[PDB]
Order: structure tokens, then C-alpha cells, then sequence
């Protein structure tokens, strides 16, 4: 009969127990009440399945050879133009992409393995658009260009900018329009530790760490401005980032 195989993207495929005269395996999947079917030259669940939506949209599910990746695509009725593409990679990261009527990317939502998200919307032909980072407890808003995502938090005369390069590298900067050397914040970015050190009046005041866990922590310096004190506190809401910039 058939063997149920577990797939990335919360899907399952049934694969025939044995091959056919061409040596090929039959594949069957149900994706949100839509029946897909296909044939594969592998025996493990990998290969291509196809179906048709009630509105005649073509649907294709492609399972990579090692079962690490799935790609669920919807096309126009002639199968020529993409409508949407959902890719779950072997690190369980999800890419959810919408296309315009010309088959060009117009929206991309990336869901990280921890559930945080990058939301790119209104994407134009130059790769520019609106950007949103959805974190645990708060959201960061900004813009996308082909060079970088820039997310901005403003508090008083201070503007904090989180940059994510097109290659995924994070840098952070801080700009203050405050004129008084007594109150004005400046900041230095340490790329090796993903840490922004803020200074007021030639004394370090706090370290903002932008962690690999997609959180932000804040830790104060002692009143001298030289050593850290206490321990870093994880930001849980947008108000607490704002407080760090006061």
C-alpha cells in the first residue's frame, strides 16, 4: 500500500510501498482539502505533486530529495505565472511570497524558527518596500531597499536605526539632534559582539545587545562610565526600548 512521510511545513505525503514498471513511485498529498498527486523516481517521499484549485489555479508541491525542504506554489490557471510560493527550509525557516500579476515578488514574509518574523510588503521592481520585524512582545517598523532593511525607533531627539543588510548582517546606529553636550546621546557599534554602546557626556551609559536569539537586552554602566553593573535585562515591549533611549 502506502507509507506516510512527515514533511517540513506541517504537511504529509503518502508514498507507494513499491515502484511501478517504470521504477517510479506514486505520491499523494492533501494540502488544505486540495488533493495533489505525482510520481517520483525516489522512494522516500521526495518529488513533485500537482493539483488544481476550484478556481482553476495550478498547485505544485515540490519536496527536495533529502526531505529537508518543501515548496508549495500556486500559479495562474495556465500554470505560467506564479501567484504565491511558500518554502520551508531544513532549518524550519518559512518564506511566504506573493507575486503580482506579472509574476514579480510583491510581498515576502519570513518566519524564523523561533517564530519572529520579517514582513516585507508593497515590494517594487527595485526591491524597495515597507518592512516590519515582529519580535516577542513588540514590533519594529521601517523600510526595505535592495541594500538593507532599516527599522527605526524614535524617542525624543534620538533616532535608533536597526539595519539588516541584504546578506543578513545587523548593524545598529543612534543619532541625536540634541545640541547640549551634557544631554546628547552618541553611540558606537561593536560588530563582533552585536552591541551598541551609548554614551552621554563622554561616559558610557548602557549596552544594547542585539542577540542571535532575535531579542534586545539592555545593561547599565556604573556611575563612572567604565564598567558594566548588574546584569542585562531582556526587552519585552517597545516602551522599554524607548526608555533605554531617554
Amino acid at each position: 500500500n502506502s507509507v506516510s512521510v512527515d514533511l517540513p511545513g506541517s504537511m504529509k505525503v503518502l508514498v507507494s510501498k513499491s515502484s511501478n514498471a517504470d521504477g517510479k513511485y506514486d505520491l499523494i498529498a492533501t494540502v488544505d482539502a486540495l488533493e495533489l498527486s505525482g510520481t517520483s523516481d525516489k522512494n522516500n517521499g521526495s518529488g513533485v505533486l500537482e493539483g488544481v484549485k476550484a478556481d482553476a489555479s495550478k498547485v505544485k508541491l515540490t519536496i527536495s530529495d533529502d526531505l529537508g525542504q518543501t515548496t508549495l506554489e500556486v500559479f495562474k490557471s495556465d500554470g505560467s505565472t506564479l501567484v504565491s510560493k511558500k518554502v520551508t527550509s531544513k532549518d524550519k525557516v518559512l518564506g511566504d511570497v506573493k507575486f503580482n500579476e506579472k509574476g514579480e515578488v510583491s510581498e515576502k514574509i519570513i518566519t524564523r524558527a523561533d517564530g519572529t518574523r520579517l514582513e516585507y510588503t508593497g515590494i517594487k521592481s527595485d526591491g524597495s518596500g515597507k518592512a516590519k520585524e515582529v519580535l516577542k512582545g513588540y514590533v519594529l517598523e521601517g523600510t526595505l531597499t535592495a541594500e538593507k532593511t532599516t527599522l527605526v525607533v524614535k524617542e525624543g531627539t534620538v533616532t535608533l536605526s536597526k539595519n539588516i543588510s541584504k546578506s543578513g548582517a545587523v548593524s545598529v546606529e543612534l543619532n541625536d539632534t540634541d545640541s547640549s553636550a551634557a544631554t546628547k546621546k552618541t553611540a558606537a557599534w561593536n560588530s563582533g559582539t552585536s552591541t551598541l554602546t551609548i554614551t552621554v557626556n563622554s561616559k558610557k551609559t548602557k549596552d544594547l545587545v542585539f542577540t542571535s536569539s532575535n531579542t534586545i537586552t539592555v545593561q547599565q554602566y556604573d556611575s563612572n562610565g567604565t564598567s558594566l553593573e548588574g546584569s542585562a535585562v531582556e526587552i519585552t515591549k517597545l516602551d522599554e526600548i524607548k526608555n533605554a533611549l531617554k
